């Protein structure tokens, strides 16, 4: 697909067999999504946006659905307001930005 | 051009005289850059992000020139860790999210 920006690029996501609502966000270095159980080890991490920083946990080799195309990388969980899918994650879908 | 994720999405802005690098951020709606004198006068912006909020300067109708592409619109400027080019100008400069 193609995606004007008009309005925010949201997009459904398949994580941990549920479904969630997730930015296609090209500003952001690695995914982030909001507080859930997901299986395995995980190790603390500091993330800085505007605003200042949230400690969240970094789980690897985790598998998301990205609107029907499948990817696996690092996900990180914590107390973000928003579910944000970013580069790590949007080059294995094959996402570009055009202009 | 077409611009793949494996590394930030940074291009050169030009605003007040000034070369400046941006993040292209598909997840901003606004485009935030860092303190700088701007003219006009501004009106105060609440925008939150990750890591709570913080209060910008509000700046219409100001020149910035992405990547040789003019735009005139919203600035809002404030202590961020990169220069932002959101939505409400990626939209003018033609921008969309392909995969
Ligand atoms: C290592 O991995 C990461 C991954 C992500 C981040 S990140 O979330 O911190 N970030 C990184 C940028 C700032 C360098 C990704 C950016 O896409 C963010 C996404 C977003 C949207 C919505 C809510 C939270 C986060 N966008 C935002 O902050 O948008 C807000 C939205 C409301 C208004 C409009 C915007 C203009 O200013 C900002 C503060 C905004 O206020 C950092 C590190
Ligand atoms: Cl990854």
């Amino acid at each position: 697909p193609q995606i004007t920006l008009w309005k925010r690029p949201l997009v459904t996501i398949k994580i941990g067999g549920q479904l969630k609502e997730a930015l296609l966000d090209t500003g952001a270095d690695d995914t982030v999504i909001e507080e859930m159980s997901l299986p395995g080890r995980w190790k603390p991490k500091m993330i800085g946006g505007i605003g200042g920083f949230i400690k969240v946990r970094q789980y690897d080799q985790i598998i998301i659905e990205i609107a029907g195309h499948k990817a696996i990388g690092t996900v990180l969980v914590g107390p973000t307001p928003v579910n944000i899918i970013g580069r790590n994650l949007l080059t294995q879908i094959g996402a570009t930005l055009n202009f």
